[PDB]
């Protein structure tokens, strides 16, 4: 199959810190990077499907933010990952493919995707990294 | 005539999708192409001018949003164009020139420019659409 | 010493404009180019920093905002420039180090940052401008 985006955007975004971490103007969501062990949540995603009971509902990744059958959050110095998985609150069942994020079955699904550290990173260079995602569905 | 940049600047964003509509985080301003029906309300954009009691008040649009007379937002890869009519919900005259819309009269004026779909557009490729305005003044 | 970037990024921005100017959209910080006057505020930056008991707080400016000592916003195009000063409001002492603003002293500072303009800047030409900071820390 394959993705028609038809939807609107989210990005994630988490900034990684050393433990000596200086905020700087607006509160923004920071982690030091000894908290990013496996699992550990990066944030939600809330998802709202509508006019989609015949297709599946799928979320596709920016360019810069998966390969193959793996996802990350890109750093701003557009090299350095963060390699998370993405998994809906109710454990519904959904399928990876290239960068695309889709739902086993149709229908127009209101959920929660979480976005989680995959493998312990703990050595994660400092900086601002984001995780984008699409809305469409799969054909 | 010539426009002077001289104030700020509002972006006017319209994500457009197919029925099966999948809104991912926050809320924001989406339609459906089927919803692009002629004079359908883009949105508002609100002008407030100051200190120009002997200048024509004008907006500025991006050079990727007008041509040939036309204004038309534009999708983020520059290539699908959703044409528009700008319009003072007021009764006041301005005129069109070259990506410029600016008042026919000097003063300070302040209001609402509401921004409509021109002629039925259901057909426009899903995506995200801009239109990027700037505020400043013109003159012959 | 040099600088280890560890913290998030505050964007200090304006608009400056001609006396006769028109704002467009949300409200957003502007100034006419009188109004740039020797100490004018630009704005302030919260800095709260952690786990830096044994460390110096430090905020490095973007490249393109610093020069031979010298820290400036820079306009959209990075050609024309907006002197400043910053200085904490407690009147800690900092030292400038090519782009680096870093405290004389170790610890985890709270602070303001204020952003003035450095000299009467009376002549700016209308443009956005920016100042971006990043939090980090300063080691000999």
């Amino acid at each position: 199959g394959s993705f028609t985006p038809s939807g609107t955007t989210g990005t994630t975004k988490l900034t990684v810190t050393e433990k000596c971490q200086v905020r700087v103007g607006d509160l923004t969501v920071a982690k030091t990077r000894g908290q990013l062990t496996d699992a550990a949540p990066i944030g939600p995603v809330t998802v709202q499907a509508l006019g989609c009971d015949a297709r599946q509902v799928a979320l596709k990744a920016d360019t810069d933010n998966f390969e193959q059958g793996k996802f990350f959050l890109i750093s701003d110095n557009n090299r350095d990952k963060l390699y998370v998985n993405i998994r809906p609150t109710d454990n519904s069942a959904w399928t990876t493919d290239n960068g695309v994020f889709y739902k086993n079955d149709v229908g127009s699904w209101g959920g929660i995707i979480g976005i989680y550290v995959d493998g312990q990173q703990t050595n994660t260079p400092p900086g601002n990294y984001t995780l984008t995602l699409t809305g469409g569905y799969w054909a």
